[PDB]
């Protein structure tokens, strides 16, 4: 399982990094402008708050083909081991096979269907990002749909791995990691919220009043 | 899992082969007749449309078994490895085993029962095709068909493989493949809808506006 | 139950309304458009195929909610009785409204989310059209989405009715019906699909083989 | 529950008359035909094999909607109250419309399809009869169909009946009787195995071997 | 169903009042305190952004059941069939058995538990409020205990109405919906996830393209 | 629903009595003997501690029918309108039909297997008592045993009620509620956990404290 | 997957031997007699019309293991290679202990329960044959009892496998297969229907149709 | 699977060791005294009767751990390869536990409970014996404790076997067998009922009835 | 398995040492601070109340990541192959990526929720301890919460296993033992509960009570 955080967030990247087990971290266009650093700037930011180590992803933004696989080029400039993030389109998934030929990682993004996502896997995606928490606010049923595309790859695509991704609530990444995804990210405020239970204070507190009164000491 | 489409649409086949992943393209008589080119015009033309790689297949029209035989030494004269598709009825299975011993692939089609799909994998069919949207228009459940074949071959023909065709819409071609099928063949409109949805587009259209908002272009 | 046709083809209505148990025929912007005939004389005729009886349904084009309620006048007063139908946005809620104020029976369309349809049942729609088929064909369920939308219904809206609708398969249309929708409206190929079948037809076949080898005729 | 015997065998139907509980006789082309007896002979024998009461069901033999009410006014003629089975095809349809309009009961028969059944129904007529082994028999699910088709009546034509009928073996009967069928028809062999059990036999010559062994008689 | 929205904006209440269905607006602590608005100055403003009908809902703010009450009298002097928001602790739940004798409406609030909820409603409770997306994000599931409280009340406490609120996704919404919950209260951007869907614009569009494409207009 | 108390702790009934929503309060053999106070004694001061209200339960302690109903005139000599219970044995149920006769309610008590619940119902008994926690320390399921109890007397004795009992955990009355349990009596420690959680208490001084932010005040 | 015809009609074997993939043929006393050709005539005529190779079996006629052991030697002494079908009684069960330490393979047969069917493979049957249809005949269920049986046998006699006998009709085969039967036998009429469908016959006249109608031939 | 026979009835066991595939036979303290032969006397009897093979059971009578160890010594040498049944109390844990480093195989009786089970396999016994009719007797669930117990020790305990005994029906002994038991024991009515079948009996005499009816003769 | 004893109560681990097959000790704050004794001195009795063998756990009791890993370091002191329990806190997790890399073994205690469990996991934790009973006291689910980190673990850190904490009822530690929980503690009561049934011990008293009346004494 790969845990990684989906932000441009550098600051917030280096103090998580020593709580969380991360793998690396995500971006995408929103998150990017949202940061308001250049991508040739963030990029090595992120990498460099992950003490060089991890992986990341950045997305194209061509239209064609041809355009997202120069988009791709110039992003493993900026950072040689870049996963590629491309939209499952029709133009996308040509692109996901040119990047297959030129030995480019990719990651089929912005799937909003099962099928959909298994045929960017199919074309050569590393990784499948169906946007969960996008498919529960339209109407669909986001977890459904990571259950239906892990079943597609584990029998039509094995190699090819799941990482949801889009979440408003811990329950969502939940139910994504009981349905067996590889991978996932998540954005600050739902890492946060997993990891902060009032009755773990509760619980942890009541061990440290117990033990003060006990041995008048904070430690062992 | 292979991906084909099911047209005799040549033009069409070289444009959506830069798209999808395919491993070839499937024919039946009624397409065949539909494109109005023969045989021996329109296969090579497809074979072409793909690169001169990639499976095809075509149908017999015999009704005896010697005859369906001989229909398939002339598709074999046509195409070096195309596979042969048998009709699966009494003389059909015939035909198939006959195949067989002389080294012949073939698919059974024409499939609308699973048990009737089984005996053709028996027989020494290598793939098997229920008509999926034409049992669901008969009054039956063209997915349970499916299931169920898919279930008979996976322990009692391993080797051989479920070919799902005939489709009105991409709901049918995901639970499909959602039941195991190890292939599939869409026709083009399905395939075109699979890979094009309003939602995508507009994720695709933020990530743009996001992006030139920050930036003051679209582009990376 | 309430049968309905998806056209604004009179010949074809005025031949089937003597098979099926119609109650009517629903019509939207591109079923009238593709028929090329303006509202005011389509309508009429339709009515007149249907023997003057019968509901009838057609779509609003306006985008406020002050432009839906205009008209749905002027489709009033091409058919008293007509059912107006709403897309289910913003400014169709409110339509709605103020149509369930004025007295006008309407019919939230455009459905692509079962909370969508209640709410516009909740806003005073008779009827709540999902689009069955284009549900699916985006990689969701339409039959979930019927099923959840017939729940709600059921126990928070307890008048308004589904009426499905957006069809490629009868399988789809059996599902809907088997749901509980309490109507559902049927394009002319799927209608045809649902009373033509190669089973029964044989069937009828063999019942005269066996009639004509007893008594030497196939009639009483 | 009404409870019929598929069969033209008057002596039969006397005989089992006093064993059964029977609603009367249902008979198609094929069965009057095995019978060889013409249907002015053999329905006044079935009705008198009845004790001149019960139900009686016939089938019409014309292709079109008008030759069809023809042959129900024919069917009329010879038994006064008898139900017309009308095969649930177009010109089927047709015709219950027109029986309906007439005040002549129907059954909508050589059902194949749910769907195709609710129809019959929708269009008056007062029995559905799914043919439940042939439906087995090609590859589909008799029960399933019989299940789907009663709960399309029960929410969409509740005073429509289901008569389930065509049966090889006793477990048929039994799961369209568990899947709740207003009626149903027996051929004779399935309704004589339904009433003889190797276990029960067995049962009540033990009863006797217990009776003998303490008062010395078998007798009461 | 009660439809409401968990807000203290006056405006965004007036202009959603006429899109929605409304019941009412519902406030907490939180919520008034980010409003900034006294509560004798936001109640009657919001019961004037919806037409000065509708329910409201405020809550208590003291820690004893007597003070819990005093509260409560504050609150209806303000706004005189207000219902009061009570928190369902050992002295909340006192406080409610006080207010059902002076009767005076109240809800139990800040809900983590069915059995609480249970018990609130056993006191008079008129609604029960869990706090569906605080369970989601402490590792719980709030979907399984909106159902769990709903059948509760359902069979202990057939009066009492589950109002379902925290919500991040129109998902959880539409899952306590579809739990059967009588009452749900909507913050203002789930509230407008669930009425704007890509989809629905896009088949808007399509209608009108074909409109114009047909008439040369996109109106009528 | 109704609520009890599984205790002989005068004090912390008349402090509970003011929280809680009781019915009344359970005893038995051993809740007495730990208490010291004699039955004489105790059972008025629980009376008192209600407010002079609520239903008490008192157990007998004869080994014989005889003696049973003796110490149930005892038992009703001391409070009035008390319910009787009964340890469901053989002249347990020979008690209980006498009681019935002798307009005396009673409880079937010390209940491990649901026909044995159902056989003190069917003899009279107006309350069915099984011990949860002691089936599941045994290694059943209490709940399993509870949800058969409740099944049985809902289609056998409609008018007993099930009054579980016997709790360590309120996960397992919450259980037996879900059930449909008609009554309950909880232990003290289990009564206050089903009030008292970390995370309502978290919610509560967040509220508090968002409201002293904008007010400057805690109080309303 | 070992399919066989259940039949001692030789002349249908050998015709059906080239359309199924036939593993060999099954009898038993019922079948032999109404075949009317003594064993030692006809085994031999149905080795030969198999196809020279496949595998048969015989039913012994004794009542005591001697017997059966000695019409076990004398079966073989016709068919060297014959698999002797015991029936599942006492001394059957005896029979296939000793024929199990002669090293002569056997079948028990005339199953009608599971835990019967296990016994007979743990004494040494290679095969179990249960009675599908008369079970089902019987008030049982022969698809329960065969899914039974396989269980049985594959976590308690996994080289023992289910030869699935007696059918009525192609569903109860389907069943069987979907069950996991190693093996079945097929009446002729069950297998012809297996292999023979309406809608199959259909889909391959259209495809003639088409053919001829575009290319004005019906060859290929 | 291993089969043995509950009983201490020596010359039923030589009879029935003939019919059955026995693997010994186990004995308790009550079948022991039933028989009234001290255990020095129908052990060797049993062990005869079993031809010299196969394996038996006895269970020590002590009630602390020493004496079970002395009780264990006491029956290994009236027979050397004895196992010994130890009840699954506490001091039958220790001496189970005892056992174990004596290498005198064991196996934890009177187990009325799943966990309890699993101890004494932990402890470690090779067989764990539930009695599953006095669980159903008792109000419980014979089957869910055996279902249970199985499962606990195929993932905690996986060279530990299941070894059911207690039955009065077939049914209990097939559904121990269907959860997966490793062994069983069966009581002699149970076993006999288990081979003797009033189905299977007729099936066989229609057979010799169809076979004298086509040979003259009712042998081969 | 690993069987453990939550307790910190030296001379009944001595004396249940010899009835259970225990893997080890647990403690945490709460009941060593009951106990009064250092950890240097409670430890190393623990420790030879278990004969010198195996496992030992130990919680930490600083807030800061450093601070705890200091404290692993002192009970490393204490025992040197003691597992060190670290509350699943922000910087309990990390302080477990620390002491990972240090290769002392941890344990993720004082666990809530599945998805917090799986993060200790992922951080390094050997075994992960939900409170089982507190989550169902605070109204969730320890069972499912114990189910749903089961599956977590097995599919994302199949080498970690779950150590099951917290029980108020055997039926508790049975759930998480059939959940698959590799490893679970037990307080003193639930273990002893776990070992003592009324039934067992009455049917130790039924055979001792024939073997008397058989023999004329209760031993041997």
């Amino acid at each position: 399982m790969e845990l990684y955080l989906d932000t441009s967030d550098v600051v917030a990247v280096k103090a998580l990094s020593r709580i969380f087990p991360l793998a690396g971290v995500t971006t995408n266009p929103s998150i990017i402008a949202a940061g308001k650093k250049p991508l040739d700037v963030v990029l090595p930011q992120l990498h460099e708050a992950m003490g060089g180590q991890g992986r990341l992803f950045a997305q194209v933004m061509a239209t064609t083909a041809e355009g997202m696989v120069n988009d791709a080029l110039k992003l493993r400039s900026i950072i040689a081991d870049i996963v590629v993030k491309v939209p499952v389109t029709a133009e996308g998934l040509a692109a996901i096979k040119m990047l297959k030929a030129e030995g480019i990682p990719t990651l089929g993004t912005a799937v909003y269907g099962a099928a959909q996502g298994l045929l960017s896997a199919l074309a050569g995606a590393e990784y499948v990002a169906p946007y969960v928490n996008r498919i529960d606010a339209q109407g669909g049923s986001g977890i459904q749909t990571v259950t239906d595309l892990h079943q597609l790859l584990k029998m039509h695509a094995p190699q090819a791995k799941v990482l949801a991704a889009s979440f408003k609530t811990p329950r969502q990444a939940l139910d994504c990691l009981l349905a067996g995804c590889e991978s996932i990210t998540l954005p600050l405020d739902v890492a946060q919220q997993m990891i902060s239970y009032p009755a773990v204070d509760a619980a942890v507190a009541k061990f440290e009043q117990d033990w003060q009164g006990a041995f008048g000491r904070t430690s062992i």
